[PDB]
């Protein structure tokens, strides 16, 4: 009950907010036939958009162990290219079709124009239950489906760049990386940038693997600190009194948890397929991870009961969906509990929800701007491996130097100006200016690029809520700039 | 009622014929697990064969000549590639999904198995009803429809080569060789050979528009003249005293009822979209086709009235549909009168009229079979691409003269044996013969070569009808054969 | 007449330059045959220089809006290689012939020499008038312009990079990028960077427009202030007591007049091809504009009378040609009241104007070092493209976290050493260098990059007009400098 085709869903933001700024679109407009006709070009420009432009459909074989044979089914969309290349994750599961991708394909498009990534939104999936094979058949399975990807101009350093999603880690990364280097591009000296979320010593970045983690605190964080939407929640800024529960405890759910408990937040809540767990004094992510990696499952942590119920019901100050889409529907949404919804997940409630939440007084913080730390990563890994240089190498000497010069500089000349009535005056860096004396490292930029990405696309949202009175629709503020953006494109190069 | 979904009915026919097979592809294994673990490695084969490969969805702007921005979708599956290039024509229509486009693109690898022409199945459908699209805007489609078809691997002389279908003519096939040739081909030696059904000029081949006609004119005669299949029809050998209705008056239809007619066969009634025309004193093709030309209809024609009811249910000897899938349903499946259907169109027939068909003995020459000849006479042109020389250029002329003196050879040494008794002994050639006293042309090969054909795969399924008592069910004969021969390629060639 | 073919008037500036050095070119050679064969040697590379590699002569068919069919011609030239890949804009004009294009080109490559941006000479031309065709004939024309120079390898990322020229601007180059990206360069990680000049939603980088104007304005800041030269000239240093004079009102003439404006200069003339405008009073750049584009022209304009007579003899102290070719001939040489000549345009005078301005004693600023600063800030743009990320992006926050504790560093020695005695000493960054607290933006490298180069290629051409008494023969002095740099390329390698 409450399950909307999620492509169209989906396009359902998309047109709400096309509406809102349609005006503005027109406006800016300068072109010679002023008349009205500006609004069909517009909307003609968006009907453009919306769609998929490729969409492949994949469907070959592979030998199980036990010496039989198995077809297996995978997509992979690209949907927008005014961005060159598309980027994308690829999810392993059963209910990949390719609805779903087409769907999350276009939101990685809106979600990269959000957060200023210059990648054009992609895709894939590949219907098997990851659970129900060995490593070994995985493996040949990720294997010939880049290839499959390849030969058709699905997967490539310029062209479409993956990277990971449901039920596929840096180990996936890690072997179609592997493949594409080994073949297609064997010559490409870009051939590792073909993918992202690759091991560190695959050429992968660090901090990729808890980016969207990281990114979901930022997030949260620069709107449980601003009042004027606190107030709103009848909720005191600031983390340190919070509560939280998380649905999915992954690659997004376990970082999530981690981050926002080391910032004074209380996980009360953790919830997985099999069940959820909870605890009203607080669950540590230390320790659930080790019974998780122990047990493989979180189910019997002994820090906590087996709660028995809707993980996204419990009472909670903030609810985080890290699982699969649409768990949030017009059902359950009036029972909820939590001021704040920080979407973690890609598209995890559906529109009626949030209509419901909007007028529940509930904020919900969205997927395509929450969520987008994990691509923010991604194209610096893309950049670093383009760069052939690990941040920092060249220069760590010489800003060293430099920088004691520079201290050294303002040391002599003041005691050239006190002379011996002021004796020496040493002039040595405090603990914090000595942690960079040499300058950014590659965790130093991982780490600030993400903030100053995070923050700046915040405040990009919040300006817009305003300036269009969506107050709590953050969704159909961010929706705004995502295509006012790729809009602004298409426009300026004739379609 | 009875319009199931196209693709599954194609994979209707072919576990059908599966199954009739089966055990002869398990008593061919010579394996060393000879137990029946044979039995699953080849049901492991067969699932594998029948889904798609690659399926590429498109969604591509076009500008209006009024100026405006439409979106047109388009689809090009590619069922098999057990010998490359893939083969298979370009449909325009609204009708098109892409799972009619991969159910005929299914439909052209097995077609080409019967007929044993050397490509694998691949179809294309653009979702547009030419009828609203002024030539200058359907050529920016196809144009346009070409390249992004290019730019992912879905067209090329070595990969996937198009041809004509619903609503695209020679015209189209024109437009798409020029674009390829102008741009990703521009150094392919065999550029021109990525499409086939092109002009003359362009590269066709000498009576690839009126193949299809021709073909199914040959389907029917390799039937109409066995007694075997005729004496369970009632029905006496011999086109002279045979009346037909065909359902299409368009490529395959004009061109069938063209060739039937000049066998002696008499034209009864002829349908479209707006309606369908009839006289019991029989139709003829030239004066209904300039009639259809200067007027855009059959309705109207002055030696015929406008019969009112359906085509497929007149009073007739042998009912030719060449219109879209599905005509011939349940329904009316029991009303048809004819005794001799043959599938001029592809997927014609319901696979339940299929069954009353049997049942009410009435023979049904598969589409994948009769209609076969279009693409025999495709590869013919395909040959002719890559050859780069028109078929009797090289050895007109030594043939000729070779000729003269093998007739010169049996003079000389006749005169020599009876002396001046005997005198002079001419050894001219006969009529026929001097028409064949250079060698073939380019006329004369396809026109052979597809009777060649057409007759040859007639017996292969006959005798496979007769192997597996299928009598009159050709149509799982004509599977059989499809299936094997597909089957042998996969078998030893690694899966 | 004075209307010399356009190469070999470059060539003259070359041939004269050449000799200058070529003792010097020939006493840093150090080979083993010291003796003058080396003179040979150097002259037999300096005959390989002159001359274009590839000239690429165009001739394709476009369809006019009225449905008829007209050839237009068009050029691309590539004067060397001896650094990849080649770079230079493309003129639509009716004016272009060969001649032109390979003259140009040449002037690309040593104008790149002069100002050490690492690109070979390249030009193109496309001989139509703009002004007669609709902006949908134009963009079908550098459409299909750019796909017959790609399939040559006239066009390419690291082949030869457009930009633009006559008659073309953002709009041109944005519509080149897409056709280029979309069809050759659909797998190329750096498509984008196949030209440059493109609008900033294309990739373009800040001040690209009025690049060249601006750097106009710092090559003649950096000779109106030298005093050694306007001594000679009998002018007090500084713009803020300088009247000029622009001939062409477009991206070169608009923002050179721009700029100077800016620094107290005024403009008291300014034309086009209509005719010219003038007011001793000063004209304003920014009305002139807006007049310029409500109406269409600058004849009109209210706050300036139409003045009837020549544009490059008008009373002034700077003279800006900023139009064609050969615009200073031997005619009206001695006429022209200004004393410096800023060219703004590439060759706008002809061999013999120099002549007469050298004893006339009015100094001349060479093209191939006045407007260098396009290509300077092309090459930036190319750049960006390779880099994938706007400059800045990483490193932002990093920087100004890292200069508050820099500056904290002094702060917390400071209250050390002088105690609570100095009660807190606050280290507070000044207006200046709150502005660059997180380091350069995109803007911030551009405009000083610009300014380095051609400050720094000033100095280079001045120190070299003193090693050879050239005096005001600039031009010469500039091309000793081109000639020594490249010559040292063809050198070491190995021809
Ligand atoms: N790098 C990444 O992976 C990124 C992912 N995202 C977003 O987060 C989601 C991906 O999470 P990843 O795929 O990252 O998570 P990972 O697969 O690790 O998440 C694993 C957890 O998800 C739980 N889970 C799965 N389905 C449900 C469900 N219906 N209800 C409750 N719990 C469930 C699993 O339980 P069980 O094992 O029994 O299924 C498991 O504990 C995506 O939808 C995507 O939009 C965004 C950016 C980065
Ligand atoms: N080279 C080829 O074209 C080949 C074609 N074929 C087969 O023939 C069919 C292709 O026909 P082409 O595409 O050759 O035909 P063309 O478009 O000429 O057929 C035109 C005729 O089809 C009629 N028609 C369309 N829809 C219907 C309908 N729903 N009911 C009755 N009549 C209808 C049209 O009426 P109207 O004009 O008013 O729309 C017109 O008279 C395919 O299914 C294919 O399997 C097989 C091999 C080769
Ligand atoms: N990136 C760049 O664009 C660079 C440009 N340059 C130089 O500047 C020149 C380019 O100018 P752009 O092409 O920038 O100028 P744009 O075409 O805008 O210049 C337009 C102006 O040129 C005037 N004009 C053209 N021909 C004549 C003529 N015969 N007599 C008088 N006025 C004329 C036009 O008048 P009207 O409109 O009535 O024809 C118009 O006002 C080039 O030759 C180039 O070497 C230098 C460095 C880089
Ligand atoms: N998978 C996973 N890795 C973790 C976790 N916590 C820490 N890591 C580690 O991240 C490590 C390197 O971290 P760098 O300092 O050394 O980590 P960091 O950036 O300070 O980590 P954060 O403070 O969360 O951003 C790896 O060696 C991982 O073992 C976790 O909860 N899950
Ligand atoms: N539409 C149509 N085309 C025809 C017909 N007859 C011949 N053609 C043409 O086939 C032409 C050249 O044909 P020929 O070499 O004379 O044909 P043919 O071998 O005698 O034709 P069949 O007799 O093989 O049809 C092409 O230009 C077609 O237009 C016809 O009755 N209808
Ligand atoms: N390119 C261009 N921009 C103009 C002109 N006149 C006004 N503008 C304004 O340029 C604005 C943005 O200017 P900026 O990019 O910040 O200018 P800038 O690079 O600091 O300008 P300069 O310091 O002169 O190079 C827009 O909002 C326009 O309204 C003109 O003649 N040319
Ligand atoms: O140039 C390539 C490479 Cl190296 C890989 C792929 Cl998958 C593609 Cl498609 C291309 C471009 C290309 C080709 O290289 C060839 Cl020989 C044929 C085609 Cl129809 C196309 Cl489009
Ligand atoms: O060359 C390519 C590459 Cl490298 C990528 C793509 Cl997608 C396409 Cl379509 C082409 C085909 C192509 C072209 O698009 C053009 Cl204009 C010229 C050539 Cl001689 C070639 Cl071979
Ligand atoms: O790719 C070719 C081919 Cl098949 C032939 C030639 Cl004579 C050349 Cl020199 C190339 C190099 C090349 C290319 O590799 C691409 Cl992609 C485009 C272009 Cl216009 C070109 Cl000239
Ligand atoms: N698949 C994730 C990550 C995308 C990426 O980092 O490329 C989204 O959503
Ligand atoms: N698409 C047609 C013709 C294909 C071909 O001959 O290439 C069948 O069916
Ligand atoms: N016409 C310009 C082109 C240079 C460029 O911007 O690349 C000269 O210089």
């Amino acid at each position: 009950e409450d399950d909307p085709n999620f492509f169209k869903m989906v396009e359902g933001f998309f047109d709400r907010g096309a509406s809102i700024v349609e005006d503005k679109l027109v406006e800016d407009l300068k072109t010679r036939e002023t008349e009205e006709q500006k609004r069909n070009r517009v909307r003609g420009i968006l009907r453009i958009i919306k769609p998929c432009n490729h969409v492949l459909s994949l469907s070959f074989p592979i030998r199980r162990d036990d010496g039989s044979w198995e077809v297996i089914e995978g997509y992979r969309a690209q949907h927008s290219q005014h961005r060159t290349p598309c980027k994308g994750g690829i999810r392993y599961s059963t209910d990949v079709s390719v609805d779903e991708v087409k769907a999350l394909a276009s939101l990685m498009t809106y979600k990269c124009a959000v957060v200023d990534v210059p990648f054009g939104g992609a895709k894939a999936g590949v219907k098997i239950n990851p659970k129900n094979y060995t490593d070994n058949e995985l493996e040949k399975i990720t294997r010939r489906f880049t290839m499959e990807l390849a030969k058709k101009g699905f997967i490539g350093p310029g062209v479409d760049v993956p990277a990971p999603d449901m039920s596929t880690g840096e180990r996936e990364m890690s072997w179609i990386a592997d493949t594409y280097a080994s073949t297609i591009g064997h010559y490409d000296i870009n051939a590792h940038a073909c993918v992202t979320g690759k091991p560190i010593s695959q050429g992968g970045i660090h901090g990729r693997i808890s980016a969207t983690g990281r990114g979901v605190f930022h997030g949260i964080e620069n709107f449980i600190n601003e009042a004027s939407y606190m107030s709103i929640l009848g909720m005191t800024p600031g983390f340190g009194d919070k509560t939280f529960a998380v649905q999915g405890f992954g690659n997004v759910g376990l970082h999530s948890m981690r981050y926002l408990h080391r910032f004074g937040a209380k996980c009360v809540a953790v919830g997985e397929s099999d069940g959820s767990i909870w605890n009203p004094d607080g669950i540590d992510p230390k320790e659930l991870e080790d019974f998780k990696l122990q047990h493989g499952t979180i189910l019997g942590f002994p820090k906590a009961k087996i709660y028995e119920g809707s993980i996204l019901e419990v009472d909670c100050d903030i609810l985080i969906p890290a699982a699969s889409e649409k768990q949030l529907t017009k059902s359950n949404a009036p029972r909820v509990k939590a001021k704040i919804i920080a979407e973690g997940a890609n598209g995890p409630t559906t529109p009626e929800a949030d209509k419901i939440f909007l007028e529940r007084n509930i904020m919900v913080i969205p997927d395509l701007y929450l969520n987008a730390g994990g691509v923010t990563v991604s194209y610096f890994e893309w950049l670093k491996n383009l760069n052939h240089v690990s941040y920092g190498r060249l220069t760590f000497k010489y800003e060293r130097d430099s920088n004691y010069h520079l201290l050294m500089s303002v040391q002599e000349s003041l005691e050239r100006k006190f002379g011996k009535h002021g004796g020496t005056i040493p002039i040595v860096p405090t603990a914090e200016f000595q942690d960079r004396i040499s300058g950014a490292s590659e965790k130093d930029i991982v780490h600030s690029g993400l903030a100053y990405t995070m923050e700046r696309s915040a405040r990009q949202i919040m300006r817009t809520a305003m300036k269009y009175n969506l107050g709590l629709d953050l969704r159909t503020a961010a929706y705004v700039n995502a295509i006012e953006k790729v809009f602004r494109v298409y426009n300026e190069a004739g379609v």
